[PDB]
RNA sequence: UUGCACUACGAGUAAAGAUGCUCGUUACGCGCGGCAGGACGAAAAGACCCCGGGACCUUCACUACAACUUGGUAUUGAUGU
């Protein structure tokens, strides 16, 4: 799954290349760092 | 407690231990005080024995489950050799 970062992060990577999170890892430690989102209209605010 | 009733004894007979059957013997009728041999005395659908049901108990019985423990996967992530 594609995600939307904010810091580059030596899993995620940069803001929009392909996201390969780990199911949990996210809304575990990125989410409350506020620098991911789980994708709902997102693959266009992207752009 | 109670099927009766005017409720003898013997030797027998009978479900094998007779107040009631048989053959005899012996007893006027009723009553009150005693004993307690019998009435398979009363009580208590024998406690024992055996069958049937149940009960609890035990366990190198049966099968379950609890509980204790084993891993599998979810919550479970990173970076690294």
């Amino acid at each position: 799954m594609k995600l939307i970062l904010t810091a580059d992060v030596d899993h995620l990577g940069s803001i929009g290349d392909t996201v390969e999170v780990k199911d949990g890892y996210g809304r575990n430690f990125l989410l409350p760092r506020g620098l991911a989102i789980v994708a709902s209209r997102g693959a266009q605010k992207q752009a």
